[PDB]
């Protein structure tokens, strides 16, 4: 029956991909869950910026921080190898906490993410916030710089915990309404995953997403929320691909095809 056999189809889409692949698809309103290796913790790379943004917004909601607090960013905060977004960080600049979350989510900025990581108390504090919220299978152990000088101790998370996190975000149970609207607005405008969760959906499908990419196709990740048409609800979806044999383009196409299969199963 269409959602019953989604696991069969997902398993054949990723067959012979090699590596380690975790998938979780959760229908937000009903809770219907489809998972493949859904409890295995896999390298997150830039996907960790989504738990980071939640921990930052929890700090504001727990009255230890403000959205409009000015934070000074200097070229000293940019790691050497960070080439993608470094153009905004060449002379000292003041950004509000809201603006730091913005650029870290939309542009997958490493510099602003590491600044936010310090504001909340480092990797251990984010890991604690995750279990305090109900997601004990998300372990943040490294800053972005630390991990960049040696890929050995990566931040990991299971696909099911990321999807469950997105379910509560979409439902309005995770953050205050204005913080939920603010974060989903950022994720709707994210520009790093045009070929992934959005790649194969029908024209006009709203998608909020956060990607993760390692160099040379070592890791290709995408987690997000797909708005179904009609009044059919939302899909929280996490795809974590680690160490695949496939080329980068084919790994992105794997994510796009997984999303379209989950979309098709849950739409009438
Ligand atoms: C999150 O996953 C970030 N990724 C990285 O910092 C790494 N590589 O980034 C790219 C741009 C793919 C590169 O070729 O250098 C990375 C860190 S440790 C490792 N083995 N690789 C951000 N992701 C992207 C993206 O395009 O998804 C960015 C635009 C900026 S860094």
């Amino acid at each position: 029956e269409a959602i019953s056999m989604l696991t069969e189809r997902l398993s054949s889409i990723i067959n012979a991909a090699g590596g380690d692949i975790g998938i979780a698809v959760i229908h937000v309103e009903t809770g219907h869950t489809t998972a493949i290796q859904g409890t295995t913790q896999l390298p997150l790379y830039s996907v960790f910026k989504l738990p980071l943004a939640i921990a930052v917004l929890k700090e504001i909601e727990e009255n230890r921080l403000q959205l409009d607090r000015k934070v000074r960013v200097t070229p000293a905060d940019v790691a050497p190898g960070w080439t993608a977004n470094a153009a905004m960080w060449r002379r000292p600049i003041d950004r509000t906490v809201a603006q730091l979350i913005e650029v870290s989510i939309i542009r997958s900025d490493n510099t602003s993410s590491d600044k936010l990581l310090q504001l909340v108390g480092g990797p251990a504090a984010v890991t604690h916030r995750m279990r305090a919220l109900g997601f004990p299978n998300i372990e943040i152990v490294s800053t972005v710089r630390e991990f960049s000088e040696n890929r050995t101790r990566p931040n990991t998370g299971s696909a099911e915990d990321l999807a469950r996190l997105l379910v509560q975000l979409q439902k309005g149970e995770l953050l205050q309404p204005q913080h939920s609207a603010l974060l989903l607005g950022f994720m709707h405008r994210a520009t790093t995953g045009t070929e992934r969760l959005r790649g194969s959906l029908p024209v006009g499908t709203p998608v909020a997403d956060k990607t993760g990419t390692g160099d040379a196709g070592v890791v290709t990740n995408d987690v997000g929320i797909i708005t179904l048409p009609k009044g059919q609800g939302h899909l929280a979806i996490a795809v974590l691909i680690s160490g695949s044999k496939l080329s980068p383009a084919a790994q992105e196409k794997l994510i796009a095809e997984i999303a379209r299969a989950a979309y098709d199963a849950h739409v009438s």
